[PDB]
């Protein structure tokens, strides 16, 4: 639709988990959330992963929240089904928040997702396009957007940042 537009917070929106159950991103509100595109057969799918649950072990207890939303829109590197995923995140021993496969780009991209490619300056992205695989956002306390990370910084590059948002 376009009411997406409107939004000041990722916690206006709701997202399916990888079950096929609808979640309120409000319960987020008051955590620090890392959200992230992801892909199984992406060249830096084990670094993203990886780094994501060390982050995730390391700083849960200081309220880091992870969404991962896997994406097939680039090079065609999720084309499993949302079981398939699931499983495959449980292998690198996933404890954050999977969610369903979505697009992030394009008409039919989920609203939370045209809404974080909006975001100011620094915050959301540059041209409304995500450009690869593992694209990540900072969210903080309040559901704003405020950093980003490209495909090919590493998950490690966010740890600098969030001592200024727990
Ligand atoms: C979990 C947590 O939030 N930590 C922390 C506090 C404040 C900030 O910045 C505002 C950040 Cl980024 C993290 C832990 C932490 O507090 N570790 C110390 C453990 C402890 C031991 C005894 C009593 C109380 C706390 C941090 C993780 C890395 C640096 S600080």
């Amino acid at each position: 639709r376009d009411d997406w537009r409107c939004a000041r917070s990722m916690h206006e929106f709701s997202a399916k988990d990888i079950d096929g159950h609808m979640v309120n991103l409000d319960k987020y509100r008051g955590f620090v959330c890392i959200v992230t595109n992801v892909a199984s057969q992406c060249g830096k799918t084990e670094v993203n992963y990886t780094q994501l649950v060390d982050l995730h072990a390391r700083y849960a207890e200081c309220g880091l929240r992870i969404l991962a939303f896997p994406c097939n829109q680039f090079g065609k590197q999720e084309p499993g089904s949302n079981e398939e995923i699931k499983e495959f995140a449980a292998g690198y021993n996933v404890k954050f928040d999977m969610f369903s496969k979505i697009c992030v780009n394009g008409d039919d991209a989920h609203p939370l997702w045209k809404w974080m490619k909006i975001q100011p300056k620094g915050k959301g992205i540059l041209g409304n396009a995500i450009k690869w695989n593992f694209t990540k956002f900072l969210i903080d306390k309040n559901g704003c957007v405020v950093k980003h990370y490209g495909p090919m910084e590493e998950p490690l590059v966010i740890e600098k940042d969030l001592p200024h948002y727990f």
